Order: C-alpha cells, then sequence, then structure tokens
C-alpha cells in the first residue's frame, strides 16, 4: 500500500518525460550527452531538456504550443547562427541565433504566437523587428521547473 521511494524516483522521470515531450532515446542519449559539460551533470540535463530546437522555439513566441514549435523547426525555417537547422534533435549554445527564415515569416501560425509573447527568460533575446532570436546565455534553475528533481533520476544509472 505505501509506495516505497523507489516508485517516487522513477515517477519523477516520467513527469519531466512527458514534461516538454523529451522522448525515451532523447532522455537516455540526452542524459549520458551532457555528462560532458562540466557542472553537476543534473544540471546539464536540465540544460539540454531546454536547449531543445523546439523547447527554445516555443519558449521565445513563434509557436503557441510544441506542436507549433516542432512543425517550425521541420519546415527547415529556423536559421541557427545563420544556418537552416530542420533537425530538432540538433543543439544550440551561446553564440549561436535563433531566426526565422524570411518566406517563413508571414506563417499565421507564427503572426498568431508572436502576440502570444508575454513572458520571455533573461538569457533569451528576442527580436521582432527581425523576428531573431538570440541565445545571450546559459539557462539556470529559476527559470526551469523547480516542482522537478533530477537526483533520484541521477543514481538511476548508476544502478
Amino acid at each position: 500500500m505505501k509506495l516505497s521511494e523507489y516508485g517516487l524516483q522513477l515517477q519523477e522521470k516520467q513527469k519531466l518525460r512527458h514534461m516538454y515531450g523529451v522522448n525515451e532515446r532523447q532522455f537516455r542519449k540526452t542524459f549520458e550527452e551532457a555528462g560532458k559539460m562540466p557542472g553537476k551533470h543534473g544540471e546539464n540535463f536540465m540544460i539540454l531538456l531546454e536547449s531543445r530546437l523546439d523547447n527554445l522555439v516555443y519558449r521565445l513566441g513563434l509557436a503557441r504550443t510544441r506542436r507549433q514549435a516542432r512543425q517550425l523547426v521541420t519546415h527547415g525555417h529556423i536559421l541557427v547562427d545563420g544556418s537552416r537547422v530542420n533537425i530538432p534533435s540538433y543543439r544550440v549554445k551561446p553564440g549561436q541565433t535563433i531566426a526565422v527564415r524570411e518566406k517563413s515569416r508571414n506563417l499565421q501560425v507564427i503572426k498568431e504566437a508572436l502576440e502570444a509573447n508575454n513572458y520571455i527568460p533573461d538569457y533569451l533575446s528576442f527580436d521582432p523587428e527581425k523576428m531573431e532570436g538570440t541565445y545571450t546565455r546559459l539557462p539556470e534553475r529559476s527559470e526551469l521547473p523547480a516542482e522537478i528533481n533530477e537526483a533520484l533520476i541521477v543514481e538511476f544509472y548508476s544502478r
């Protein structure tokens, strides 16, 4: 009857998993992949989940939801650092700029998400005139879901 902690640990993973829509492969992969940058492995995982090409797009205001942002990337409309990145699993890093493709600017789905913008993180600079977002810095926990805890998920790979 009383669920032990072993169940609460994976439970947390279930949430952070169906959160921004992180597939399992991208979850385990993005994981052993985050252990590359130094700075609390957990933090890294919480930093890549947002770096997701789709996340950043939706985070700014070019799409209303992942169904809208994800579709934008695939449409090779987002120009990273001035380069078409129709790859959603790709990853962006400081110094790179997210910019909507010209022909892909009258997109109603975007013109509609531009208004839905009313809260852009501090490390993301959104340019409305040229519709260009810039990764001016890395994200922090003061903005990522706080009701989440990767620890119980950290030792999970040590099992």
